[PDB]
């Protein structure tokens, strides 16, 4: 039988394959495109993604296929530098498209031994006390104990789930589109660099094959939602820019609107969603992909806890209740970044205040520390001011504490010489180094890096082992 | 023969009639309405403004007539605490009405012995390479030499002149009320805090008479601008609280526009524009009055040079060009702050973002720096970072700095023991003292307070006395 199905192979659905298959769980992923995407949207990892992938071994092939940037103007554009001090060992942007940040999930799920079927779109489902039923649009039928709709911003699975998906309807639409251009680069420079000066919903990124991806704001709202035509993309980049620069032979085009919308329950039953089939946003920040790469990491462990038996009664549920909220203030942040952007007079005027504040390094450090997801921090109830945070990577006597997280279990980074989390060791290692570069005692971490509890009194880490592990055995 | 007329008796032409007067300048105010306004707008001044009094004798009387408050909410109503730390030795608000403040000024002005006619409109003016004539609606006509606008909002002089008013008109109207109630306090202020969670443009402030003065959003656009009836008032309390509190018998009704304009040029000529004749502004921040009153404390002195004989070529013009980029300044902020105070979700989530970094001490020192004009710079040229600020007050060896400024000449806070202001003294007094406590060898300041020098060197100070004191004699 199989354990999970998970409806979607994106970036979100693939990262929860391989965090299932570290725990064994079998794993099948129907993906209904018959060829991997070619265009990508996403143009990058932040630092909290980036820190998910050395935990789990990724980060080298990561690196040998993207490029680390440092600079400024990641929330809302707003210029500035790098923060200089982020709390992250990880302080960088990985420049990488999509399509290979899809391709690396890819090969890495299956080289884990997931089943990724492409081809195969889920039409239907049914659930019971015992699994779930996925029915494909072809009449055949696959039954798993439970299913995770990975199945992006129009989710099939939310939909038939009947998970209301409230917030704010588009208002603002924008056109994407990869496209040739008939003027010189530097022309092409010169003009987005005079747009850019009040107008910053505007751009053109060179691919490096001759074709650049445009940026343009739509002229009002589109009843179709359908993708714009060349001649729509003149039209708009007559408005914004003054010519069209002679776009020709597109290869790609595609609009997109400034909804935020969020799934009022994460979870249904044997049935969840994560990654775009749970919120979607504006591409303001670059934190869509960044999330539900960070829901999958959230919740493989747990489900994997769920298959395997020993999760305590409540654990699949603190998925829905840690991210749901995260997601909100993703929504939330980017409605403030659109705002940024606006050219009416008040939020422009906003925007130079802003522009003021960010220069004070605190503030910068702010902005880029909620982009990056790196200050999240659950609701796991403790005073401890890194309980419900992750924990940064941190020099061991030898190595790294990231290095010692890639089988996906729990860990006690313990400092004391004296604790034991004998009764869970098949579910949580024991880091016992006096000499880690972390000023506590003791700090049990989740699978997910997660800070559960600090402390240094064995009766107490015996009192919290079980709220995340189960029972001792 | 009359020097200078003032048109307009509110607090910025009283406070430059009493500047003017400092220096023997004989000055005329002409105050169209015949009895002193009984309503005020204004509720207090700012940092800056109550140093400029407190360099003028004036603090004492201000702090015996207000409240001093050391409280957050003044930037677009963002919570906080008053900053600890800001760069003054004033470092409150000085709650006091406007009816008060016109008091005290009218009570100074005509101690210094400015004329102040009310029941005197000046309806035309008429100048020429010798002086200005003002035309009364009575028909009669006074000569001086020059003129200053200091008539309001809706300024005569401005329209007479045909200076261009430019700027963003008004999109969103406050209706002003003092009115008796038919609820008790605390059930108003119950609904008020109701209210408040969302709508920050409502309130309701007792003014200890069993009046209140009650703010609320308009509905739409009035073509009038006329007065709101009560029936109005009724309406848009029914909307936005969703009760009247049966308000009855009023004794103001106001109606405000947020419309940010900005004369194209403050001198025409022989005639000035100071104070509302200059800028219109939301009241969000409570700054129009302080910037008025600078405005003349700007402008008094240099006015008065030109009246003996003194002032540079020009010195007159540097009213102009230090003011109007302050006044575009605060126009900008005020823009701001009405954006953060919008019901759109897009502002509420900028809003929930400025509450987030109004946590930082700097951000916090920085918005109310801004608010109380201490922080204004005037380019003034040099390189020295105070050069162009105004000096705070400072402990002397006795006494402190405000207390030897009261004559409104230049000063040379000279510790160095070796400057000289011979040639000048007329002009600008030497305070030798060694022991002041400020971190430089010299600094020489304008009548207003500004410093226009810093350094060590007795030459390169001769080089720049000439520039704000004319010829030494
Ligand atoms: C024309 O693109 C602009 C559109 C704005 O408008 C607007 C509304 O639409 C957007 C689209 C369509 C995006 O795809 C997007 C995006 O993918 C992203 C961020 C993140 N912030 C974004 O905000 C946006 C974004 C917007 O905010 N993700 C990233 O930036 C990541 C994860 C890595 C990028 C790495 C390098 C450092 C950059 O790529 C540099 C080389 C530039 O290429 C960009 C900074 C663009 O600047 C210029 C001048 O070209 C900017 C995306
Ligand atoms: C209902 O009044 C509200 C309207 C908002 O809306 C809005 C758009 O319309 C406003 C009107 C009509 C004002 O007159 C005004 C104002 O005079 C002012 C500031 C400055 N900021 C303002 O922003 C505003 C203002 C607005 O921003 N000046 C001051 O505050 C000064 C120089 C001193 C005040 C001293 C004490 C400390 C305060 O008076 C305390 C006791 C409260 O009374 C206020 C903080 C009010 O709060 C409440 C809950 O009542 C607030 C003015
Ligand atoms: C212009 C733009 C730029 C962006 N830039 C960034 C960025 O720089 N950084 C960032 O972090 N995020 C970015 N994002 C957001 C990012 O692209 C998405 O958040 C990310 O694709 C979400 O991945 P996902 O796996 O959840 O969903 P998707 O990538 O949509 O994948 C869902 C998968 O489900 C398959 N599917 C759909 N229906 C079914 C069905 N019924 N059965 C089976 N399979 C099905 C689809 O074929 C698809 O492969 C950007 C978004 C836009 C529009
Ligand atoms: C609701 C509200 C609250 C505010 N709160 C604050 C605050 O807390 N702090 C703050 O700093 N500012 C505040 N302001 C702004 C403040 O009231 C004004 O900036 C201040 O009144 C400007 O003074 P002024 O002397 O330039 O003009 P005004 O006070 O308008 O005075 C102009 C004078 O000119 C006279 N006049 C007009 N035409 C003629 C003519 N032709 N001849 C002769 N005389 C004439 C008028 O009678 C009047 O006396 C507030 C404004 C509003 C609307």
């Amino acid at each position: 039988m199989i354990d999970v199905i998970i409806a979607g192979g994106g970036p979100t659905g693939l990262m929860l394959a391989g965090e299932l298959r570290l725990h064994g769980v079998r794993t099948v992923v129907l993906e209904k495109e018959p060829t991997p995407n070619q265009h990508s949207r996403s143009r990058g990892l932040h630092a909290r993604s980036i820190e998910v992938m050395d935990q789990r071994g990724l980060l080298e092939r990561f690196l040998a296929h993207g490029e680390q940037f440092r600079v400024g103007g990641f929330f809302a554009g707003l210029a500035a530098e790098w923060p200089a001090d982020l709390d992250t060992a990880h302080s960088y942007v990985l420049a990488i498209p999509q399509v290979v940040t899809e391709r690396l999930l890819t090969e890495h799920a299956t080289e884990l031994g997931a089943e990724i079927r492409r081809g195969c779109e889920v039409a239907g489902l049914d659930q019971d006390a015992d699994g779930v039923t996925a029915e494909l649009a072809d009449g055949t039928r696959l039954r798993a104990r439970y299913l995770v709709g990975c199945d992006g911003g129009r989710s099939t699975v939310r939909r038939l789930l009947g998970v209301d998906f409230p917030g704010e309807p588009t208002r603002v639409e924008t056109l994407l589109a990869d496209v040739r251009i008939d003027v010189p680069v530097e022309t092409l420079t010169a003009v987005v660099a005079e747009v850019r000066k009040t107008q910053l919903r505007f751009g053109a990124v060179p691919a490096g094959d001759g074709f650049f991806r445009l940026i343009v704001p739509a002229q009002g709202l589109s009843a179709d939602r359908a993708a714009p035509t060349l001649d729509e993309l003149k039209r708009c980049l007559h408005a914004t820019a003054g010519t069209d620069f002679g776009v020709h032979s597109p290869r790609w085009l595609s609009r997109f609107g400034d909804a935020t919308r969020l799934a009022e329950r994460y979870r249904t039953g044997r049935v969840l969603l994560a990654g775009d089939a749970a919120h979607i946003h504006p591409p303001t920040g670059g934190q869509g992909l960044n999330l539900g790469i960070q829901d999958a990491f959230n919740l493989g462990w747990k489900l994997a806890a769920a298959i395997g038996g020993w999760a305590p009664p409540d654990l699949l549920d603190s998925y829905h209740d840690e991210r749901h909220p995260v997601a909100a203030e993703v929504l939330d942040n980017t409605r403030a970044q659109m705002t940024l952007l606006s050219l009416d007079p008040g939020p422009r005027a906003v925007r130079r205040l802003m522009a003021e504040l960010v220069e004070f390094p605190d503030v910068n450090r702010h902005l880029i520390e909620k982009i990056t997801a790196i200050a999240v921090r659950y609701d796991l109830g403790d005073g401890h001011d890194l309980v419900g945070r992750r924990l940064r990577d941190i020099p061991l006597t030898e190595g790294r504490l990231y290095e010692r997280m890639r089988g996906g279990r729990g860990l006690l980074l313990d400092r004391t010489g004296r604790l034991s989390v004998s009764g869970w060791s098949d579910r949580v290692d024991h880091l016992a180094d006096p000499g880690a570069a972390l000023d506590v005692p003791a700090a049990l971490l989740r699978p997910d890096g997660h800070v559960a509890w600090v402390g240094e009194d064995q009766d107490d880490l015996l009192a919290h082992l079980p709220r995340w592990f189960g029972a001792a055995t």
